[PDB]
Formats: C-alpha cells, sequence, structure tokens
C-alpha cells in the first residue's frame, strides 16, 4: 500500500485531510478524515476561507438530486443540495466511484482559516447521515462498487504558522510497515459513530475507580475529526485532579487546565516526567478480557508554537470535559495505529511507527487483562418518542 502511505496532511488543531477529486474531468479538493460523520460534503461556492471549490457545472458526469440537506451541530452548520458525481481518491485505490456529494452551499463555523481543506470525508455509518439513513455514505458505495475489501486504517502522525501534521490512510488494507508489536481489537458495540467500550481508567498506573458505566456515558467513540480526548464531565474532572497531583511541582493556571492558555517551559527543556500516562482498558473481542492503549504527555500537550516567545517550547492540554460521551479524538490515535475494520465489526489498536515518544517512555498497546466477573459497561441512551416513532425499512 505504498501508494498510499503519507497520503493526509493538515495542520496541528485544524484536522487531518485527503486529497480527492470530484467530477468529469477531476477537479482536485482536500477533504477532511473525519470518522465521526457520515456524509461526503464539499464547498461548492465561494467563501472567504477556500481558495477553490466543486463547480458542479464543470463535470460532465454530475447528476442533481433534487434535495436540500441541512446540517446543524453544537459549532455551527453547513448546509446545500445533494447530488452524485464521480469521485477518486488520487493517493487511494486505482478505482473510481459515483457517490452521494452534498454541495455546500451556505455555513457558519464549518471551514477554518488556513486549514486548506474544502469539504469533509463522513467514515462512519448510515446511521447518522443526514438527512437520513438512506443517503448511502461514501465508504458503503466504495465497497458496493468495487473489489475493495471493507476496512480502512489511520496512522495520524502528531513561526507565523501552525505546525503541518502528516499521516496515512490505507484504504482496503493493513500497511505492517505503519505499526510495532500486537495489533489489539475491540468490538464495535454499534455500526452509527465507531462506538466502542472503555472498561477502566489509570492515570499513572493509578485506577480511576469509578463504575465503568461513567467512562461510556453517554457513549464513548472513535474521532478523527475531534483534535481532544474529550471526557465525559465526572471522568474529565478525576483525570484532572490525577494530573494536577503528579505534576504538582508546576503550578499552572485554571486556563491551562481548560484548555484556554499555553503554558512553557525554555527549548528542549520539559519536563515530561512530571506528566503521568494515562491508560484506557478497551474491551477485548473475548468475554471477560481487555487490552490497555496509553498514552503519554507528548500527546495529550500539543505543541503551539508563539510568536512573542518562540525561545521556548509552549503546550496546550488537549484534554476536555464532554456532555455528549468519550471522544477519543486525534490525541488519542496519534499514538496508534488504528484499523476500522468493518467487515468484522472491531477496531485495531497497534502502536505507531510515528508516534511522538522520549527515550524513557512510550505509547503502548498491552494485553490481555482478564476480569473474572466483567460487568457491562456500556450505557443504554434513553429512547426518546422522536427516535422511537422512526420506521426502518
Ligand atoms: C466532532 N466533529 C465535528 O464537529 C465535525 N466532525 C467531527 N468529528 C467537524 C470537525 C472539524 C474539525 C475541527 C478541528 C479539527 N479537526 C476537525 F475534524 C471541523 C468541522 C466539522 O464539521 C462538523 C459538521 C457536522 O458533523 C460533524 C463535523
Ligand atoms: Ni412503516
Amino acid at each position: 500500500f505504498v501508494e498510499m502511505v503519507d497520503n493526509l496532511r493538515g495542520k496541528s488543531g485544524q484536522g487531518y485531510y485527503v486529497e480527492m477529486t470530484v467530477g468529469s474531468p477531476p477537479q482536485t479538493l482536500n477533504i477532511l478524515v473525519d470518522t465521526g460523520s457520515s456524509n461526503f460534503a464539499v464547498g461548492a461556492a465561494p467563501h472567504p476561507f477556500l481558495h477553490r471549490y466543486y463547480q458542479r457545472q464543470l463535470s460532465s458526469t454530475y447528476r442533481d438530486l433534487r434535495k436540500g440537506v441541512y446540517v446543524p451541530y453544537t459549532q455551527g452548520k453547513w448546509e446545500g443540495e445533494l447530488g452524485t458525481d464521480l469521485v477518486s481518491i488520487p493517493h487511494g485505490p486505482n478505482v473510481t466511484v459515483r457517490a452521494n456529494i452534498a454541495a455546500i452551499t451556505e455555513s457558519d463555523k464549518f471551514f477554518i482559516n488556513g486549514s486548506n481543506w474544502e469539504g469533509i470525508l463522513g467514515l462512519a455509518y448510515a446511521e447518522i447521515a443526514r438527512p437520513d439513513d438512506s443517503l448511502e455514505p461514501f465508504f458503503d458505495s466504495l465497497v458496493k462498487q468495487t473489489h475493495v475489501p471493507n476496512l480502512f486504517s489511520l496512522q495520524l502522525c502528531g513561526s507565523e504558522v501552525l505546525a503541518s501534521v502528516g499521516g496515512s490512510m490505507i484504504i482496503g488494507g493493513i500497511d505492517h510497515s505503519l505499526y510495532t508489536g500486537s495489533l489489539w481489537y475491540t468490538p464495535i458495540r454499534r455500526e452509527w459513530y465507531y462506538e466502542v467500550i472503555i472498561v477502566r481508567v489509570e492515570i499513572n498506573g493509578q485506577d480511576l475507580k469509578m463504575d465503568c458505566k461513567e467512562y461510556n456515558y453517554d457513549k464513548s467513540i472513535v474521532d478523527s475529526g475531534t483534535t481532544n480526548l474529550r471526557l465525559p464531565k465526572k471522568v474529565f474532572e478525576a483525570a484532572v485532579k490525577s494530573i494536577k497531583a503528579a505534576s504538582s511541582t508546576e503550578k499552572f493556571p485554571d486556563g491551562f487546565w481548560l484548555g484556554e492558555q499555553l503554558v512553557c517551559w525554555q527549548a528542549g527543556t520539559t519536563p515530561w516526567n512530571i506528566f503521568p500516562v494515562i491508560s484506557l482498558y478497551l474491551m477485548g473481542e473475548v468475554t471477560n478480557q481487555s487490552f490497555r492503549i496509553t498514552i503519554l504527555p507528548q500527546q495529550y500537550l500539543r505543541p503551539v508554537e508563539d510568536v512573542a516567545t518562540s525561545q521556548d517550547d509552549c503546550y496546550k492540554f488537549a484534554i476536555s470535559q464532554s456532555s455528549t460521551g468519550t471522544v477519543m479524538g486525534a490525541v488519542i490515535m496519534e499514538g496508534f495505529y488504528v484499523v476500522f475494520d468493518r467487515a468484522r465489526k472491531r477496531i485495531g489498536f497497534a502502536v505507531s511507527a510515528c508516534h511522538v515518544h522520549d527515550e524513557f517512555r512510550t505509547a503502548a498497546v498491552e494485553g490481555p487483562f482478564v476480569t473474572l466477573d466483567m460487568e457491562d459497561c456500556g450505557y443504554n441512551i434513553p429512547q426518546t418518542d422522536e427516535s422511537r416513532s422512526h420506521h426502518h425499512h
């Protein structure tokens, strides 16, 4: 899969993108790789933050579906017109597919100034697609129309501009050069988000000792479209307390722990060893088994080069509170080669050949851990009448 290695780019904190082509003849666009959503949607009209956009009129193969799509979310919205066209990934499999494409005609707080992407590739399942689950997601179309195996894998690798990031999206396979050691699999609990189950959390080898359902309240997901590790409020508070205690030789402002302020040390003097490792134990394929993924402060403290003090190494705390469950975002994923094995309803983790570490500690994937009488750590989201009324033909 050499042709697919190093096919991802981006700016730190602004998401990883892949080059794609849309239409005939092919129009090149940079597309955000998002395992936390399920639409393929591209800028299709001028916008202050877009150097270019999908020109439907320039494509001989474009078909209008005569249907709009409106997608509000917490931080903003995008909307536009549904259609189909021919799509390929130049540094991906040598295939071309007819996929659904949402042509984004209006948006608010969606595009990011300087991120260098013009669209989004939702890699999650039909259940969370807009306007509804009848709009086939891109990967579903790719698998159905071609011989591409139903699996993809992601290796995300962590003064005037933001730091450039790189990585690999391997479509249809696993590239053994992208990881070392064992590849461990956790079940996909349900196919909507890439939902998983966390059974235990440790901070510097110390158990947080919470009811494990708290770790998955109201879900836990693997999301390339979230920068941070995000934790449910109660879990976040417990984690911050534990990380504070370990790093107590340093008194940081409240702003730091809120992710609203950088902390700095003189170049190359960052005291990494005062910050603890964080271990998330994930449910194994076997009953009563788990494995752990362990990340370093090199993952949860994001480097940000300050113009005023380029003399110093400065960092943002990249663990944050959630009210919508655990989000294993780029913070987690940058430690690991992550296999989205849709065919076998499981997600694989192995130590990434590109993860940032020091000579003392490393990001790790370790198991098995067995528990005599393992509890169900899954949370069951209260069923609304809205949701219950939906017919699923
Ligand atoms: C949480 N999350 C988002 O808000 C979302 N992708 C994820 N995963 C998303 C993430 C980003 C995004 C921002 C920074 C870093 N990485 C990213 F990817 C930008 C826009 C965006 O649009 C949302 C449109 C509605 O669906 C979700 C989409
Ligand atoms: Ni019906």
